[PDB]
């Protein structure tokens, strides 16, 4: 019942391209400070990918002696893995704050004052040379993406963001899945009930017993690519030479990430298709 | 001490220009708590003009239950008013670090990264309007002069200083006082005697002997307005024509001050020879 705890965190870290081989490093008889050290640092990166706007708490991860993994935020407990990807969702909602582009309106850096997105090139610089903390506003990027920036102590922080919902990724990943099958009335069918509801709607109402049922364990329902942090620390923290190439590189990870978790999800939903 | 702890405090605080009225305020019908708060409130005003170099430390002054006055640094207590001047000058003194022009080196806002202090004004304003906390190390000003600035919070806090030991302000004092002597005879001795031995030395000595002696109880041995802090919040906090403009303030405040005090110890120095 909270067996397959490791596998279970491996498949939630996956829909985040963070490939965190914590069943592995079970398996290698690892001590359990070391798993923990292992699956906070991989919370941390996912939760720079999700895109849920929450930068502003700590994020940790650790066994409990009854073989749980416990998700907690500034400390408090949040979530067990054992009580699924829905109920971790659940967790993180009230402490979201989306504004209508999906992008966070919270600071990074919490209460305070936050300098434009938009500000000229020269002014950035001298706040990534000479200021301590500092955070700017969202500011739209290129290609349908928003980016900002902070620093917070010997860290600056570059994110690249374009907001896309899991439902929408999940119905896409099931485009792809269902494009895969007998050229058929399966298919008229649920493209037919696609001009009056939504796709897992029509994928549950066409499909046979257990697909709800079955679907209702995908992380990839709750959880999607939707950001990209790039850190620099030390003197590179305060080189906008090295912030502009850090920006060229979280926004080509955001690519590749987006079409990783893609592939991952289009080939299990696949083996799904094998199984039936 | 000489005639109540109230008093001592008093004319601790008349060294740095804070007519704090302590003394008036315990014979008054202000409610209970309202003398441990005039306390902190002129302390850290005073700790604003002293020039020690302290900023990053939180200052307190409060009540003992056997009737004394304790000053506190980061809660600790560092000394108290009835143990004299010279002991809470050597209380301090372990804690300041001031280089050879006599400014602070350690930071008001503490460990960190520190902008140069003659950054360009358009990067200055930058910071002004832009940043969070900040600081920059000090530079020159106006009429030998020092300044410096930094940001904690709502409240940007200009600072001016023109260093002098409390023995050079004596000398300054000493110096008017015996320009101002209307008998001759014993101004040409003087001036002999200081030819020699400079002139605080000089003067001290006509007085009945053991000159140096009961001054050197006078608080006005041990502390002396050295600087002048400004301090700007809300919208004009993050506005650079207020800083300009607090910079002007803070070195005629200090000037200002400087004057006041040199005046106030040649009264010193006068009331004691003059009868003789």
């Amino acid at each position: 019942q909270t067996d397959g705890i490791y596998a279970a965190f491996d498949t939630l870290m996956s829909t985040a391209g963070v490939d965190s081989q914590i069943a592995a490093l079970a398996a290698s008889e690892a001590d359990a400070g070391t798993l923990d050290a292992a699956l906070t640092q991989s919370l941390q990166e996912a939760q720079g990918r999700w895109g849920l706007g929450l930068h502003h708490l700590r994020h940790e991860a650790r066994l409990t002696d009854d073989g749980d993994i416990e998700i907690l935020t500034d400390g408090r407990p949040s979530a067990r893995v054992s009580e699924g990807f829905g109920a971790l969702a659940q967790a993180y909602a009230p402490m979201q704050a989306l504004d209508e582009r999906g992008l966070s309106q919270w600071a990074a850096l919490g209460e305070g004052y936050r300098a434009p997105g938009d500000l000229p090139l020269a002014q950035l610089k001298v706040l990534i040379e000479h200021a301590r903390d500092f955070e700017t506003d969202w500011s739209a990027g290129r290609g349908e993406t928003f980016q900002r920036v902070w620093r917070k102590g010997d860290t600056l922080f570059v994110e690249v963001a374009r907001p896309a919902s899991a439902e929408a990724a999940l119905s896409k990943a099931a485009w792809k899945v269902i494009a895969s099958i007998k050229d058929r009335a399966f298919q008229r069918e649920l493209m037919r009930r696609s001009e009056k509801d939504g796709m897992l709607g029509a994928l549950l109402g066409a499909r046979h017993a257990g697909a709800k049922a079955n679907l209702a364990q995908l992380p990839e329902a709750h959880f999607t690519v939707q950001a990209f942090v790039q850190t620099l620390s030390g003197a590179a923290a305060r080189n906008a030479e090295e912030y502009r190439a850090a920006l060229k590189t979280a926004a080509a990870a955001l690519e590749e990430y987006q079409g990783v978790t893609t592939r991952q999800l289009s080939e299990v939903l696949r083996h799904g298709l094998r199984e039936s």
